[PDB]
């Protein structure tokens, strides 16, 4: 029993941070392989590039100096071949996630990793994280099997205190630049998927209180979803949800209006899984491997 | 800017977790050097869940009794003892990813990071806190014994935790890395019940602290409380009370807000009394008890 907010195991990512330094600016590295992927506005693009030499970048694994080869940019990434693989390289891939999906921020510090929590790319393309003045380079990853998927690099904080950054590809998630400028998040949405899936969860703990004998047309659902700042519920999302429905015996259109009452009423008093709000940052795989064990 | 429930980075300890066999058995331990730490219950037969004699049955093994596995690897077992509710298995080969370490027990409201594992491998990482009624409100699954709590300070892995079982309301019960459990619990099935829960206070300030770093002010209020008159009013709403050692413990937050910890008191308890009007604070509806004073400097 018991249901936490839980992050993938970091160890496998810890082995890749190191620390870039150049000029007055010092961030984090992802070294994997013989080459080290940072943020470009570490260089504060293609003609302040041009006037770096290899030697102004200092990158440092641990106490141990790595030499750089040869640089290049890669859209908002910056890209340093270095003289040596680094040896603690897991399998990986680079991905690039869309909005409700979740995953493991590993924050670090000076190469140095300080914390790791679970969170989500919002609706409106931010991430809610704990960042402070040189976390840039810090990464969102999820592992599948052995195999590690690199999905976001921190670059900056906005205006609210939320957080903007790119997938390992240099493309920023939202509609940011990396630069400071007036640059606003737009107004964000709850995931529907996820609430449902996290609602499941509850059902599987124990918590039944919101369930009701009613059921929705997927069309009411989502009138009533535009109306509270909710995301659209696709027939893929109801697909997705198919084998927990199948656990719980509660058929996702059922679930669905148990959130539509949740909606109109609020919880009166009551918490589920120890939260007074609806929680949108577990989707469906999260709570499935939560409540199955699967390991890593 | 931000604040989240954070976990340290597990790499130290996923580079020590082993699955454990005796018999139809199978747990976690946690391989230090060339000792391998477990629950003593690895032993435990179904005849010997109520009321097990732990001397009586570890006198009847042999090392060849316990399988060692480390990754794809079988450990050998050359020796075995056991202090109070772990099993010590001293193992043939050092751990070569031993880190730097330390065995510490944690008081109640103390915060730490667990590692779940199943079968010697890790799952999932996530941030608990021990609750004033020594229980921890995890997330674990059988197969889970074994799993650890530690915290992380200078390359240096603190262990304060190791799962050992599951109460009825769904809580969890262990005990430190010397084999004493935390609270009134026993290594047997039977009839065992954690006492009524209470908020931890001085966890519940610091996050208020946390908030008006973090922008939120809406909360306060002009008034200040004696200690005495804030812990009359906090025990009716089951709060723990807060002592002068708490007091103190606070004063660097107070003094880098600049609302004294008397004031904030007199906050909390006009939260308690009127609710959160549909507001929320750090992104929550309730009171949130799960971050020390020490998390906020840290994570702040
Ligand atoms: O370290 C930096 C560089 C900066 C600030 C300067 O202006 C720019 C311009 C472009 C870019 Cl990509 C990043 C930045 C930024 O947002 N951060 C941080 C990043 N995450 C959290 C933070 C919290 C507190 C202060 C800073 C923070
Ligand atoms: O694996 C075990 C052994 C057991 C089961 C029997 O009763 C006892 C009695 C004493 C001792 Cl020390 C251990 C146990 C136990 O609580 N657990 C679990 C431990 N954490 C979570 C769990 C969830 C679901 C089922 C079991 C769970």
């Amino acid at each position: 029993s018991g249901f936490r907010k839980m992050a993938f195991p970091s160890g496998k990512v810890e082995g890749c941070m190191v620390q870039v330094t150049c000029g007055t600016t010092t961030l984090n590295g992802l070294w994997l392989d013989d080459v080290v992927y940072c943020p470009r506005h570490v260089i504060c693009y293609e003609d302040l590039l041009i006037r770096k030499s290899n030697h102004n970048f200092l990158v440092q694994a641990g106490n141990v100096q790595l030499r750089v080869i040869g640089h290049s940019m890669q859209n908002c990434v910056l890209k340093l071949k270095v003289d040596t693989a680094n040896p603690k390289t897991p399998k990986y891939k680079f991905v690039r996630i869309q909005p409700g999906q979740t995953f493991s921020v590993l924050a670090c510090y000076n190469g140095s990793p300080s914390g790791v929590y679970q969170c989500a790319m919002r609706p409106n393309f931010t991430i809610k994280g704990s960042f402070l003045n040189g976390s840039c380079g810090s990464v969102g990853f999820n592992i599948d099997y052995d195999c590690v998927s690199f999905c976001y690099m921190h670059h900056m904080e906005l205006p609210t205190g939320v957080h903007a950054g790119t997938d390992l590809e240099g493309n920023f998630y939202g509609p940011f630049v990396d630069r400071q400028t007036a640059q606003a998040a737009g107004t964000d949405t709850t995931i529907t998927v996820n609430v449902l899936a996290w609602l499941y969860a509850a059902v599987i703990n124990g918590d039944r209180w919101f369930l009701n004998r009613f059921t929705t047309t997927l069309n009411d659902f989502n009138l009533v979803a535009m109306k509270y700042n909710y995301e659209p519920l696709t027939q893929d999302h109801v697909d997705i949800l198919g084998p927990l429905s199948a656990q719980t015996g509660i058929a996702v259109l059922d679930m669905c209006a148990s959130l539509k009452e949740l909606l109109q009423n609020g919880m009166n008093g009551r918490t589920i899984l120890g939260s007074a709000l609806l929680e949108d940052e577990f989707t469906p795989f999260d709570v499935v491997r939560q409540c199955s064990g699967v390991t890593f």
